[PDB]
């Protein structure tokens, strides 16, 4: 795997033994052929597990979720796959890494596919080697894998909101149950649903993914409700996954506005992930999985493959040259390489609006090709009445820095800055000049 010009992916089933047994095993000998390697994290809740698997050889961790500091002779450096594509796109100069290693290399966020681009344009060029780990690549069909212990499979009508009869099996369980919700808000109401019946729930997301998952070793719980952010490598100690099937979608419509489609159907490498979570214990068999609906391939015209195309096209190679999508994944999207790249002074502002504003990427774009500059928030107010951003079903108003009170209007109208009340908390400060 590790001699150049090759593309390995270790496609090992769920709970095989990629992170804790296999990778350290590539590090000791890339070490001992010096290699300078990369070790891609999908979330710092892994980084803090590799960290585990990897203690005592020479790594040095460029992340805070590891309280390590480095001696100054490590060759191997682990960071996040956000973190890698993040300083590629910053001015700061990224070592040309002998060896890329990406550890659950299906992570579908706009970061990970343009890593993968990346890593992957530069193993065809002939100048690395790389190593993708993923029980599921892209591509994969099969959303019933194999498993460390028998799974009792089962296909269920699985609520999507609070019930007061008729789901008897999901309260009758004395045991430890990971639910997969489309959504934070759908996850809200089952979550409700159940503390109201006498359970302990644990809700995960995105953005509480690193302070809440720590509670699941802690705390003792009933329920996990979380959304699809558990399918990259968050491991519990549980004898049951309840999955829906279903899953929101970011659409493009017109090259005007960002939606949030569905609840939808998850691809097969999501179905296989989630159900992956249980039946990796051979001494305790007949975890149960429990499905409520089917897998399509949601994944074609996804919006994350295109703003991974902008961050790709934004992104120094060698010259006028772009780096390429990684190849089974070229086509989830119709865009020509190098149509999203941007000036000088606008790529600069393209890269604060993600790095400082924390704007989806596709946002980003739409303000930095538009000549605005960073900190100018004029656009937030001066859309047309259609986007006029609700909040408790009505016009969400911020203060201007100028010390006016306006509603919040943008200019363009992206649905992932408003999908929760912590997105839309997050976004009024950001339209009020806060950071
Ligand atoms: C094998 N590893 C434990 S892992 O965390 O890389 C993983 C787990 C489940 C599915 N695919 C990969």
């Amino acid at each position: 795997m590790l001699k150049k010009k090759q593309l390995t992916v270790l496609d090992l089933h769920p709970g095989a033994g990629k992170t804790r047994r296999v990778l350290p095993e590539i590090v000791r000998e890339a070490i001992k052929k010096r290699l300078r390697t990369v070790i891609l994290a999908p979330t710092r809740v892994v980084a803090a597990e590799m960290e585990e698997a990897l203690r005592g050889l020479p790594v040095r961790y460029m992340t805070t979720a590891v309280n390590v500091t480095h001696s100054g002779t490590e060759i191997v450096d682990l960071m996040c796959h956000a973190t890698f594509t993040s300083r590629l796109l910053q001015p700061i100069r990224v070592p040309n890494y002998n060896l890329n290693i990406m550890d659950e290399a299906h992570f579908t966020d706009p970061s990970s596919i343009a890593a993968r681009g990346y890593i992957s344009t530069r193993v065809e060029m002939g100048e690395a080697a790389a190593i993708f780990m993923t029980a599921t690549p892209p591509g994969t069909r099969d959303a019933f894998p194999d498993s460390n212990s028998p799974i009792m499979d089962t296909e269920v009508e699985v609520p999507e909101r609070a019930w007061s009869s008729g789901f008897d099996w999901v309260t009758d369980h004395s045991g430890k149950t990971v639910w997969f919700v489309p959504s934070v808000r759908n996850g809200n109401e089952i979550a409700a649903c159940l503390t109201k019946a006498g359970k302990r729930v644990i809700q995960l997301s995105r953005k509480t993914f690193e302070t809440e998952f720590q509670k699941t070793k802690n705390q003792e719980w009933d329920f996990v409700i979380t959304t699809d952010i558990s399918e990259m490598g968050a491991n519990f100690k549980a004898d049951r996954v309840i999955d829906s099937r279903r899953c929101l979608k970011p659409v493009i419509l017109d090259g005007e506005r960002v939606i949030l489609a569905g609840p939808m159907p998850v691809t097969h490498a999501s179905a296989a992930q989630r159900r992956g979570r249980i039946g990796r214990n051979p001494n305790k068999p007949g975890d149960e999985y429990m499905y409520g609906g089917g897998c399509a391939e949601t994944d074609e015209g996804h919006a994350h493959w295109l703003e991974a195309r902008m961050l790709l096209d934004n992104i120094y190679l060698q010259d006028g040259l772009i780096a390429s999508l990684y190849r089974p994944e070229a086509d989830k999207v119709a865009a020509i390489e190098g149509e999203f790249k941007l000036r000088t002074e606008q790529r600069k502002t393209f890269v604060e609006l993600m790095k400082r504003g924390d704007l989806p990427v596709w946002l980003a774009y739409q303000v930095a090709s538009a000549g605005i500059t960073y900190t100018d928030r004029r656009w937030c107010f001066d859309g047309t009445t259609n986007n006029t951003i609700m909040e408790d079903s009505v016009p969400a108003e911020v203060w201007t820095k100028y010390g006016e009170k306006r509603v919040l209007k943008p200019r363009w109208m992206d649905a992932r800055v408003c999908s929760d009340h912590a997105a839309l908390k997050s976004f009024k400060e950001f339209a009020a000049g806060k950071r």
